[PDB]
């Protein structure tokens, strides 16, 4: 008989960053992922990546991949920076709920409406540390989310939108809480007109997921499609023969050559 | 802010020496938190580990929990890749995945450089079926029958030339953006060896054939016409489904097409 010698997968120019949040001891698991490229003079772009544990090494391993040959693929090097939870699985179901809903559900269930101490978290806490240890280029900021992910991402486009200048906004779950986040859809103009910086918005959608998000997330298409404003750019797709948990990685090189700077 | 390295949960990295040669791998392996059906866990086989391997992982690790949504089986993912820090290596995937020398007498590009060391497939091959697999199937309960090799570029390639010379090896293959044109075609003039082959197969085979459509034009129609070929071919032994992803190129058809892929080689 014989032997190997076995080993942990340790992935070059990865970190991971064990924190816990000021207000409420929430304790985060933070993935990060540097290029090998040397940062241009105004810092790297960076892509915040929601469910950290479900995709970073997804989007870690496209942008190493796709952003050698930045001008044949389209992609950008960028630093990514998942944002996830001290667990084994790919979800933390409970926290991810609460994280992600702007409000406490209508009328026990687990705790929503946790989505403005998220953002605080994020903005305050989070950004201040990857900028100090990293060279960002702070108006090259990419928020990315899928599912609940997804309506949070959408909620800040609707309420912060200065505070990224790309969302990438998959599957969001519209239908969540009687679509209590498309109440805020009225903002986005208001916001436009005074924002910083163009805006990029891609939405994407899996043909097959069920038809009330399929319609959904066409609806809101045709709806952003209409605005015509300097600061949005919008693009949609629906991936076809693609469903709620496929749409990601279907979707992802699409999205990347979106947001990117190339 | 406390710094730690990322440890992902049911995975292990092995090296290896290839017992001819003393080549070393880096083998990386994936098991589902869910429990082995009663004949196993079907496999992935992944060349270019090092550049694949937890794209594979993070897919089926979602995507497998449900199944009759996803239609993604469960699967023990082996990266098959290198001690590197970057996603490819230079000279040995160019070593193991050609079948064939490229003749002393081919002429140089203007760089002055050096062909790279070919023919080392057979060797690669040895040391997958002989080394590598047993390995697995003695540390892994496999299902035997439900294995797939997967590969991209010069892997597609290999895994091109295993489906012509070796198909009992594996029962999927998942052959990505194939460098067919490699040493003039000499891929090729092993196809016809696949109707030989099929009528000694003991398990259905499938084939999925990708390719992104804004490829070098040589490398798109060649996967296309490679793909109406077999598409003739008339076989109950043969499950082949081919794939042009709009608007994709050589490095993002992987990710693209992954999950097409990841249902056409699954069980559910």
């Amino acid at each position: 008989n014989t032997t190997v010698e076995k080993q942990q997968i340790i992935t070059s120019n990865t970190e991971q960053w064990k924190m816990y949040s000021k207000l409420e001891g929430k304790e985060y698991q933070i993935h990060i992922s540097k290029p090998k490229q040397p940062a241009p003079d105004s810092g790297y772009p960076v892509i915040y990546v929601l469910d950290g544990n479900a995709f970073f090494q997804t989007f870690h391993e496209a942008v190493k991949i796709q952003s050698v040959r930045a001008e044949k693929t389209g992609v950008s090097p960028a630093i990514i920076v998942g944002v996830g939870y001290p667990i084994e699985g790919a979800f933390s179901g409970e926290e991810r709920c609460y994280d992600f809903t702007p409000s406490v559900i209508s009328k026990p269930w687990p705790k929503t409406g946790g989505a403005h101490n998220f953002f605080t978290f994020i903005e305050e806490e989070l950004k201040p540390q990857i900028e100090k240890n990293f060279e960002i280029d702070k108006g090259k900021q990419t928020l990315f989310g899928h599912s609940l992910g997804g309506l949070f991402a959408l909620h800040i486009l609707f309420t912060n939108l200065n505070a990224f200048q790309n969302y990438f906004i998959s599957s969001p779950s519209i239908w969540w809480n009687n679509k209590s986040v498309l109440e805020k859809e009225e903002n986005l103009i208001i916001e436009l007109n005074n924002a910083k910086f163009e805006t990029g918005v891609f939405l994407t959608v899996g043909s097959l997921e069920r038809e009330h998000m399929v319609v959904g997330a066409n609806e809101l298409s045709e709806r952003l499609l209409q605005v015509n404003h300097d600061k949005l750019k919008f693009k949609f797709y629906e991936a076809e023969g693609e469903n709620h948990a496929s749409v990601v990685p279907t979707s992802l090189s699409k999205g990347l050559r979106f947001i990117s700077y190339v």
